């Protein structure tokens, strides 16, 4: 109810984001797409499993 | 049955909280919103997956 | 079938407990309440996600 | 289909076991009881969440 | 909705991939097959549980 | 759809396997049996929770 509109706003607005993983790695890029279980983060797109994500941090505020 | 009224009390009362992640990071801010799987924590709001959270600690006691 | 009566006994008897988290932290306090996914542990009550808990250890034996 | 008869054999036969947790801790004792999500391991009984367990190792072979 | 066509594209196109695990290990190979819970990664094929995967990174862009 | 025939092939053929856990431990033995949630790995058989497994690696290729 909140997750989907937040991720969709980031995707639609092409906002650069930081995705912090539970193991301490920081990914950065734009959300190309997402589904129930994964986020596709744009050299290639990488498929990130949500279960591995701790936080998604927009580079700037977004309407949601 | 307990989680939702606790989080809602924190959100409604705008109580500063600490969210401790399973990987040892401490986040701090106010709960803007939450749903089944995520908490939105207010420079930007960040989307925190519950699966990554160990504990939510209010800065002061809250009615719940 | 076992979890609920065990936690309820600890709550009802107000037994001090240690809650060990998967990341190695030890929490201590009394169980105020619990639900499907969280335990509320009593300066403030903190909301502990069960997914982050490894073991719940009573400070003394309890009827269950 | 395998988990329940294995755990029940350990419980019924009162076999000492080692329960290794995902965080590297080793617990030892006898299985008093178990349910869908937890194992009760016998100074006090401690409630171990299965999600925190990596392996259950009997101290000797058991019929199962 | 996104995961399955992405993995299927990698499998069909036999694209070398890197599979990063939550514990920091990097696996490399070609996706032979996958199902709801596992990916088979091609000396032998190894069965990788999705719950252990953080990211799947194609070695080159793929139609999806 | 893939996991069950792979594990069954390993079990039926009694192929030595390595089971790598998410915490970095390596287990070795033969799969005696498995179910939805656990694998029984043959001094004693140990019960390994799948949630703790990262990869299952056959010692030699197997029909599947
Ligand atoms: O409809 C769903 C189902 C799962 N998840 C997220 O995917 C995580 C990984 O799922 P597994 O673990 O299952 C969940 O804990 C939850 O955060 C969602 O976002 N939406
Ligand atoms: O209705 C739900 C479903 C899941 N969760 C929490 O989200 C976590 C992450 O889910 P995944 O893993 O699935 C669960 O373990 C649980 O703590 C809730 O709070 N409410
Ligand atoms: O009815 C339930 C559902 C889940 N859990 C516990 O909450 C954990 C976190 O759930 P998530 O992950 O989902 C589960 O693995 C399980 O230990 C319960 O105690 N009761
Ligand atoms: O009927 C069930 C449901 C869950 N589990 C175990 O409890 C773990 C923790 O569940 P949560 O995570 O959910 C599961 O991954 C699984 O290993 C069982 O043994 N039996
Ligand atoms: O239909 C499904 C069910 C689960 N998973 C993935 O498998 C993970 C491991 O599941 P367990 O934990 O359950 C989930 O969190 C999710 O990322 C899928 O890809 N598809
Ligand atoms: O029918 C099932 C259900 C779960 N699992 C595996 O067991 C893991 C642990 O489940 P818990 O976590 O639940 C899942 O993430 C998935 O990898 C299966 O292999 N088959």
């Amino acid at each position: 109810s909140l997750q989907d509109p937040f991720l969709n706003a980031l995707r639609r607005e092409r906002v650069p984001v930081s995705i912090y993983l539970v193991n301490g790695i920081k990914l950065q890029g734009q959300i190309e797409s997402f589904d129930q279980f994964v986020i596709l983060l744009k050299t290639v797109s990488q498929m990130v499993y949500k279960h591995a994500i701790s936080t998604v941090v927009p580079s700037r505020p977004v309407s949601h």
